[PDB]
């Protein structure tokens, strides 16, 4: 039986509050922290003279007087996931979580798989594969590192959000993990070297963020990074466009100049396109807007490469579903956060497998030292991983834990490479 | 009896290998990482690196790696050494390396294996680290929990910019708990970076190393006007304080006796290169304008002269880093030339766990504040929260309250406080003196 269930505020990567649950089981201590339109609601405070109103002593006080005593008297065992998130989500009664808060709801429910996994004596991603069905050997996730960012985050013309390296060609995790370091260390001397030196100092997810204006040399600048550390045709590239933030609804054209020539979807298809041909460039993720369901599928027709839903999925089986009945797109962006529980998160990777979808667990820009995530993707045999550039250690843990995983289960895990795609059948 | 002594290499948060050492016990696995420096100075324990300019720009770490797996570790196991008699280890280890600097093995490789052990001991006594730290360390009752010192502003070797000075740190003090500093931290942290990008650019809302803003800017008073309005926006004017880490030796020109105060740009202006006196009258007009309470590294690692004469005439914490490498024979010298008064004790400059409390107690004697302090190169580990409460040091260096490298320190002494309830006092004002509080 769970001995104690309580929550408490920590910090996370950008400054900002977070809940943090410690489930108690006579295996011991079970720790999770919660990462930070169609999201599950998580609950803040909203008390303009306590972190700007981004308090979460509600939901961490959701967790102590409700969630927690209640989860104790209904005494579910802890190795029967699915019967715990069903029982928070009845606690809840709301579909978007905003009860009690889908922070405080995920929290309870990645601390308890973590005393699951430790009831049954295996480590977490051994009991995530349990629960998802995914066969054996275990597939190591190729990580996608968002090295250089633009949009939102920099302050030049470039529009699209997030450029990524992709080590598919490796042997190895861990020799991947060394030729992404490497090329990261290279771009970061080739940002201070072309803009000066401010231009190394790095985002909320370790990247870079130079003034650059457009696309080709965000992605030039990539390149030739990848060649200065002799990875030229071993390292693919993969793009966050996160279109939602420059489209214009009201006039359906995107704004490629949204931070100071605007694109019907078809003409930004072909701009995709044209990079898709000239770089190699294996996976763009939200190129089209959440709702802009018409692009998406004009898209998806005439693309052989990995076309990611984040925004326009939001790791939500309803909004799953209709992108795989109008072909919207051929991979999701699993975020356990904005569907708040992981036998949910669990339900929307096998959901997309359904599709024959690529599955890419993924970070949320405000990340904490929680490892979570690691073994989610290793559970799910998602083959990908999104958790940042090889820099700033809410990032670097995951791939740290990875590389635990790695050496750990030796011939009983391979690396996803080049079929990443296609992984959770590899 | 350990059962396991195992190394590999994981990331830091600049992305460079680093060494992480689990050591299996019947109490179960106990794990430390390494940290590594970026302005590292001369004196301090031989980190152990590759050389390979083929892996990792030549960073690797698998030497030191194989130095705890095939060395360390199992002549370690067979000594059979009690877990939680630290001294017998860190004994142990210095005699296998059986070097001053520990070139032989590695600081790296040695530090790793000390910590893991520490936590193994710990577990053995059934007490968190901290406890098991003050037990070592010989410190009294309730725990103190450390101020603090968050670098919310990046300048010298952690960031790229035209700033000399490496760290500009808030110092929430007169917060009546730890966990209402931390925000009262984290509120004027966002202030400042909301400020930096309006009055800089969107650019200078990018962070260094350790999690600071990193506007281009060319003066400390810059930098100083810039975190003064910060804190006052956050409504703490008065009650937040501010401390410097100067980081000297990497702008000092040894050969001139000079200081270069734009030693980022080749732009010499040797006129504008300063003396010690000029650049210790420059440190007074700063302290006289601005809550400044605590100034590390203000003169070079072996300016020995320059440290003597600012103590002189300076009633605020002057902290020795480069100076003192967290070494005791520097500490003795310090104490003796008059130098400084407080210690940054940086674990992985002096290489195990029972130097570091002896550098720790040799500054406690001569009535030094100590300031357990990261790496610019930090990991997800937090074993220094566990040794600023174990040491009751009163202050602690970890970052700005961003970036987790940062954070994970931090949160940790909230549970540490949690844990502790009234078994514990925040240090506040009295940080210089908490061993004693
Ligand atoms: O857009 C994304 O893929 C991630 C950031 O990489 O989402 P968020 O910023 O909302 O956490
Ligand atoms: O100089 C310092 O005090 C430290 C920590 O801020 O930096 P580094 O680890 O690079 O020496
Ligand atoms: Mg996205
Ligand atoms: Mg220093």
């Amino acid at each position: 039986p769970i001995s104690k269930i309580h929550a408490r505020s920590v910090y996370d990567s950008r400054g900002n509050p977070t809940v943090e649950v410690d489930v108690v089981t006579e295996t011991g201590l079970h720790r999770a922290i919660v990462p930070s339109q169609h999201e599950a609601h998580e609950l803040r405070d909203g008390d303009k003279t306590q972190w700007g109103g981004k308090g979460v002593l509600k939901a961490v006080k959701n967790v102590n007087e409700t969630i927690g005593p209640a989860l104790i008297k209904e005494n579910i065992d802890v190795k029967d996931q699915s019967k715990v998130d069903e029982f928070l989500n009845k606690l809840d009664g709301t579909a978007n979580k905003s009860n009690l808060g889908a922070n405080a709801i995920l929290g309870v429910s990645l601390a308890v798989a973590k005393a699951g996994a430790a009831e049954k004596g295996v480590p977490l991603y051994a009991h995530i594969s349990d629960l998802a069905g995914t066969k054996k050997p275990y597939v190591l996730p190729v990580p996608f590192q968002n090295v250089l960012n633009g949009g939102s985050h920099a302050g030049g013309r470039l529009a699209f959000q997030e450029f990524m390296i992709v080590p598919d060609s490796a042997p190895s995790f861990s020799e991947a993990l060394r030729q992404g370091a490497e090329v990261y260390q290279k771009l970061k001397a080739l940002a201070k070297k072309k803009y000066g030196q401010s231009a190394g100092n790095v985002g909320d997810e370790g990247g870079v963020a130079p003034d650059i204006q457009t696309a080709e040399e965000a992605l030039d600048l990539i390149t030739e990074a990848i060649e200065q550390a002799g990875y030229t045709g071993k390292i693919k590239i993969a793009m966050d466009v996160a279109s939602s933030e420059f489209y214009k609804a009201d006039v359906k054209k995107y704004d490629l100049d949204f931070k100071n020539k605007w694109l019907t979807y078809e003409q930004l298809a072909d701009l995709y396109k044209s990079l898709a041909a000239k770089y190699p460039i294996v996976s763009i993720e939200d190129p089209f807007a959440e709702d802009d369901w018409e692009a998406w599928s004009y898209f998806y027709k005439t693309s052989d490469f990995q076309i990611v839903g984040d925004d326009l999925t939001v790791t939500n089986p309803g909004r799953i579903k209709k992108a795989i009945e109008l072909k919207s797109c051929n991979a999701l962006l699993l975020k356990v956060n904005q569907i708040g529980t992981l036998t949910e998160s669990i339900q929307a990777a096998k959901d997309s497998y359904a599709d024959n979808w690529g599955v890419m667990v993924s970070h949320r820009s405000g990340e904490t030292e929680d490892v979570t995530i690691a073994d989610i993707a290793v559970g799910l045999r998602s083959g990908q991983i999104k958790t940042g550039a090889p820099c700033r250690s809410e990032r670097l843990a995951k791939l740290n834990q990875i590389l635990r995983i790695e050496e750990e289960l030796g011939e009983n895990a391979v690396y996803a490479g080049s079929k990443f795609r296609t992984a959770v059948n590899l």
